[PDB]
């Protein structure tokens, strides 16, 4: 069954995974360089032993793909993923004249009154992203996100690199390289980067008329980063094939530090007690060639039938 | 047998191994995405089914660790490596009065004389990078090389940063840290590099006080290169350990690329009929710390004990 990789590496960091302290201080169990793959051509990897949100993973990519750092479209999608990252800026601001948020991540778990209170600046902070427009263009542009910087890398003679559009041109023109990598990591930013990328840089090749993908993630959740990582690049190996006319070949992820957090554990195993069922189908538009033109309703999900999503905490 | 992994490797690319062309107009086998793994405390993973030049390996590496990337210094040491480099800036200049050298490399393989002229004009080309410090500043400079990637990024306020000293100073702070990441892929340099970094990033762990390393190479010539890049980085990952005062772990190794060139399938098949011999030891100087101020004979091989040397054609 094609997500049986990812099952394996779970089952895998259970076992050989060694205890590993954290940034955030929750406790970790950790291997370090693991890589896993993915036939693309047997179907789409989106997990049917728990439900993933394919709308979240969908609306994010597009996001990236049009070189969009603001948290206006996401929201537009109903999509929140990146609220707390330009929240954060908005309550560290002069204007943010409300109630205690410092920590408000971490304080949400054990909420005194706080997750009703949190819960409500955040529905304020959003609101008046979607609508003054002058607020989003201050509180909403997280800045160097992976849209900046896979379509705007910004050079030491001010100008941009568009690294996306560039390789796509490259696979067009000469499909045989081995220099069609699109980097995020920037020396430069990480020193005072909140989340310095995890899906650090990916690698494109060509050969026998099929297309295939490398990411090197450099720190990975197990539990709840990965299922996601995987649906977000198999579907940009599938988008961008479908504009330079390929065939869609395998999907690889590497990894530097897989982890599985110590409050996830028991979700895990719960997880690895399930049968996987056959993997779903994508559909993508036939009409429309320019990925960076794509819209929500030219990528469908055919035959997707998971087990309930599990739940767990955030660890922080 | 510690070597084990590269020889299964090539092994691999034989068998599974589909044609690919390449830049270089020669054919290759190529294999996409491959990780290997050496336990740096069984031994040194110097190839002993073919004599590999440590002295060559050991030299370079230093010579990154200064963040040079002049000529001179591999040049006092015996070391070539990087000649044609220096060399073709020096022919396409103003001042090489010289006879037909363009495309000299290439033209070396079925020289109508070629091959004893080119052979010295190199002669003379070095002689003036070491005695003439003017000409060394203008064609001994490579100018952005993982020295001065490394060791001196440059950014987009005409500063520059040592990403390598930077990292070292982390694992010494916070050794959990999934952040230890050193880059040589810059976006704004590769569209106009003659050599795009193959090895193109790696990644510092620390756990149960041992250091590892997973180097990501874009691309790799199974036969001659990479005996040389798991030398260079094995290395690297012991120099780093030794500073940090940690025990060294594992070599880790992922690919992109990795490719066995097609006028090299007789000298592979060939190494492959060997069988491999226990492998050398490292030895280090206790005195010094600072691997910054390591020294050629700071650096000990005990045990290398090898098969005679594989000759084989630098394709192009
Ligand atoms: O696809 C993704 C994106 C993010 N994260 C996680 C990785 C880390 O667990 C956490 C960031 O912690 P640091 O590695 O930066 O310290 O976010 C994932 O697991 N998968
Ligand atoms: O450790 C190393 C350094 C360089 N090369 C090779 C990789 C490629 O075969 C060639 C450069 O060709 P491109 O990949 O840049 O096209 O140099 C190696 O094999 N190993």
């Amino acid at each position: 069954m094609l997500e049986q990789p990812y099952l394996d590496l779970a089952k895998k960091v259970l076992d050989e995974g060694h205890f590993k302290p954290d940034r955030t201080h929750t406790g970790t169990y950790s291997i370090f360089g693991h890589q896993m793959r993915f036939d693309l051509s047997k179907g789409f990897p989106l997990l049917t032993t728990k439900k993933v949100p394919f709308g979240l993973i969908k609306s994010e990519l597009l996001w990236f793909l049009h070189g969009d750092t603001n948290i206006r479209f996401l929201l537009q999608h109903r999509n929140h993923i990146w609220d707390e990252w330009a929240f954060e800026k908005w309550v560290k601001s002069d204007e943010y004249h409300g109630p205690d948020m410092t920590d408000f991540g971490h304080r949400s778990q054990k909420d005194p009154e706080f997750a009703a209170v949190y819960h409500e600046e955040m529905a304020k902070f959003d609101d008046r992203v979607l609508h003054d427009d002058a607020f989003a263009a201050k509180y909403g542009d997280l800045g160097l996100v992976y849209g900046s910087q896979w379509r705007a890398w910004h050079t030491s003679k001010g100008d941009t690199i568009d690294q996306l559009g560039d390789v796509i041109e490259q696979i067009k023109t000469h499909p045989y390289s081995r220099r069609l990598i699109v980097s995020a990591w920037n020396p430069e930013d990480v020193p005072t980067m909140a989340l310095p990328p995890c899906h650090t840089l990916y690698q494109f090749y060509v050969n026998d008329g099929k297309l295939s993908l490398q990411l090197y993630q450099r720190s990975a959740d197990i539990f709840l980063g990965v299922p996601f990582a995987i649906a977000s690049y198999a579907l940009l190996t599938h988008l961008v094939a479908h504009e330079c006319g390929l065939e869609v070949g395998e999907f690889i992820h590497t990894f530097g530090d897989a982890h599985l957090y110590v409050n996830h554990l028991d979700q895990i195993k719960e997880q690895l007690s399930r049968t996987p069922r056959p993997a779903p189908t994508l559909q993508l538009n036939p009409d429309k060639h320019d990925i960076f033109d794509f819209d929500m309703k030219d990528i469908k999900l055919l035959n997707y039938d998971p087990y309930p999503a599990i739940k767990a905490p955030v660890a922080v």
